[PDB]
């Protein structure tokens, strides 16, 4: 339906909604990568994902999302799915490819390690955590299973980040849009809210402590928390 | 680790398991995109995914798996995840981004209805097939809730179908790795396993037919179905 009066795309805009513990561990991954390469962008704090406008820009009804003009200006781009913001992000503004990959041999294990995510461990936690606190039944035998899922998931991590020189997931050398999609479900909080003991994965703590002291990561999980705290609650922030 | 003696990489080998109607979904994926571009590949029958040497190319022990050559032909690299498999091949063999997308206002929609079948229909139908048939014990309220989920990708597929001139998911022209990786979930057998009536989804319905009626499509079904049933059970395939 009609858009917003306040929803105007002069650069990249981002979707997101009020922060809380719960409501940023998607949101926080576009942003991440948008502290690291500097891109100018608005943020957009959607109050219902339910609302038709915004269902025109995401069919899937939540949030991230992002609007952005075409590099020709000729139309208006969309990205949805936290993944797809990740690949959109890098692709329009990552043309080094330090996120992203410059060659076809780096690709190839950040996509390994950033469909893993999108694949596995990404949609086994929106699982958990449905079943866990969302459906109006609880079934303690699936949700044990999702949680056994988790730790397999943490164990692949782990025995990646134990391989010789590998100090990040996907590259040796330098952190990737693979590493920024996993940290938000692979950090001591999110283990905690498993019921996991996160020292039981040590290279896997150590690289989302090696990932969490990176300055655009802490720009951007401060950022997530206060989105909708500020003067304007919902709508298109200054 | 030790390789098998009958694994070697001389170009793209695509690693699958015995064709059956449920251990194909994934691996017609990167099959359809080798047909559809012509790419040299072998056929690689895995009888243990659970074998220590599979773990070393694909920590996930799944098809499929890719090993093959780097650009200059001096070193192996690895694709696993069907999705990725999709990404690699794309990226070394689509250099017209016929199927990957030829630009940013391309790849923005190939991305996005690529990464919604990589994080929402596939696996909430590979949850629903591990609960329904591998699980020890029948959970049916889990299957059930999984199911309700499937006929919501549908039904969000069903709406992008229904936007006038669009006539596959991402773009309006042309296939792309987003219709190859979600195809094999939205079709008429694999929508009757799940127990739903395909037909309530027209548009949905039409895309896929549209899309079996392609000769890469035809070719990697009739392939997939056949490894490990001909004179080589297990172990790298003869051409
Ligand atoms: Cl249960
Ligand atoms: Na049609």
């Amino acid at each position: 339906s009609e858009r917003p009066s306040d929803l105007v795309v002069n650069r990249l805009v981002l979707f997101v909604v009020k922060g809380t513990a719960t409501s940023t561990h998607d949101t926080v991954k576009p942003l991440i990568l948008l502290e690291e390469l500097g891109v100018p962008h608005d943020i957009y704090v959607v109050e219902k994902v339910s609302a038709p406008w915004f269902s025109e820009i995401n069919p899937h009804k939540m949030v991230p999302a992002i609007l952005d003009r075409s590099p020709d200006g000729r139309d208006t781009l969309r990205a949805w799915e936290s993944t797809s913001t990740l690949m959109y992000i890098a692709d329009a503004y990552d043309k080094d490819g330090t996120f992203g990959g410059r060659n076809v041999q780096e690709r190839s294990e950040i996509n390994n390690w950033l469909t893993l995510h999108t694949a596995a461990l990404g949609p086994t936690a929106k699982y958990w955590l449905y079943f866990y606190k969302l459906h109006p039944e609880k079934l303690p035998k699936t949700i044990e299973k999702l949680r056994s899922n988790i730790t397999v998931q943490y164990d692949i991590l782990e025995r990646r980040l134990n391989e010789p020189g590998q100090q990040y997931l996907a590259l040796k050398d330098r952190p990737t849009i693979a590493d920024i999609a996993t940290l938000p479900f692979a950090m001591k909080s999110t283990a905690e809210l498993f019921g996991l003991e996160f020292e039981k994965w040590p290279k896997l703590q150590e690289w989302s402590v090696r990932m969490g002291e990176r300055e655009a990561v802490k720009r951007a999980w401060q950022r997530v928390a206060g989105f909708g705290h500020g003067e304007k609650e919902y709508g298109m922030l200054e």
